[PDB]
C-alpha cells in the first residue's frame, strides 16, 4: 500500500546514454502529518562515487498519484556499467523545510536490459 510506480527505461548503447523515464505513481502512502504530499523521485547508480551518480525529477505539490512525465539521462553509461550497476529509484515527499520522507523503492539490475530495447515498468515500491 505504499504505492505503484510506473516508468520506462532505454540504454542508447551506442551514445553511452541510460534514459530513465519517470511517469507516474499511484497511491502514495500518506505518512508523517507534520509533512507534505510533494513527491519526487530519486535516482542513485550503484555503486557509485555519490553526487554524480543521483538525479533527481521535479517536486509535485498536494498530490498522492503524481505524474512527473519527466526523462532523466545518465550520460557517460558503458557496458562495464550496465554489467555492474543497479538502478535504484526512491520516492520521497519533501517536507516544509526542504527535507523530506522516505516513502518506498525499487531496483533494477541493470544487466537485465538489453541494448536499444525500452523496457516498461509497473512495480509497486517497497521499504528495504
Ligand atoms: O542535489 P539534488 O538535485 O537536490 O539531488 C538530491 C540528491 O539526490 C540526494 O541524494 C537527495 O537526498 P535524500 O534522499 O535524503 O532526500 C536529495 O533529496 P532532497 O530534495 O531531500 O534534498 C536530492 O534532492
Amino acid at each position: 500500500t505504499l504505492g505503484a510506480l510506473e516508468f520506462s527505461l532505454l540504454y542508447d548503447q551506442d551514445n553511452s546514454n541510460l534514459q530513465c523515464t519517470i511517469i507516474r505513481a499511484k497511491g502514495l502512502k500518506p505518512m508523517d502529518s507534520n509533512g507534505l504530499a510533494d513527491p519526487y523521485v530519486k535516482l542513485h547508480l550503484l555503486p557509485g562515487a555519490s553526487k554524480s551518480n543521483k538525479l533527481r525529477t521535479k517536486t509535485l505539490r498536494n498530490t498522492r498519484n503524481p505524474v512527473w512525465n519527466e526523462t532523466l539521462q545518465y550520460h557517460g553509461i558503458t557496458e562495464e556499467d550496465m554489467q555492474r550497476k543497479t538502478l535504484r529509484i526512491s520516492v520521497c515527499d519533501e517536507d516544509k523545510f526542504g527535507h523530506n520522507e522516505f516513502i518506498g523503492e525499487t531496483r533494477f539490475s541493470l544487466k537485465k536490459l538489453k541494448a536499444n530495447q525500452r523496457k516498461n515498468f509497473n512495480i509497486c515500491l517497497e521499504r528495504v
